[PDB]
This record gives structure tokens, C-alpha cells and sequence, in this order.
């Protein structure tokens, strides 16, 4: 079982940030961060959301992928395993 993944960011000018993944409830893995939005031409990409922490399973969430753009968004950092 796993916490909810974060919503992706919106494509736009700029692409917006992906949301952080939710913490894993007791006995659950961390949720994955949302991918960042992609920037329209000339616009920055959104950062990926961070991953959520594990609820004692040793499995944290993945970070989201950054959005493409000028400049691109960074990936989110993973959650605590």
C-alpha cells in the first residue's frame, strides 16, 4: 500500500510545480511526487514534487520529473525510505 501521489503541475508559462507525494500511512510506502508542468516556448518548466516518506516499509516516494522548459524544472527529491 502507498500514500497518494501528488498532482502534476500545469503546462504553461511557466509550468507549475508538481505537488509532493503524501506520507505513507502506517504500513504503507510513500507517495510519489507529481511531475512538473512543461513550459510553453520561452517559459520555465516546473519543479517535480518531492516524494513522501515511508510508513515503516523502507520504500519512500519517487520525486516527480521536472517539466521541460527554458530553463527546465529540476526533479523532485525522493521521500525518506
Amino acid at each position: 500500500c502507498k500514500g497518494a501521489d501528488g498532482a502534476h503541475g500545469v503546462n504553461g508559462c511557466p509550468g507549475t510545480a508538481g505537488a509532493a507525494g503524501s506520507v505513507g500511512g502506517p504500513g504503507c510506502d510513500g507517495g510519489h511526487g507529481g511531475n512538473g508542468g512543461n513550459g510553453n516556448p520561452g517559459c520555465a518548466g516546473g519543479v517535480g514534487g518531492a516524494g513522501g516518506a515511508s510508513g515503516g516499509t523502507g520504500v519512500g516516494g519517487r520525486g516527480g520529473k521536472g517539466g521541460s522548459g527554458t530553463p527546465k524544472g529540476a526533479d523532485g527529491a525522493p521521500g525518506a525510505p
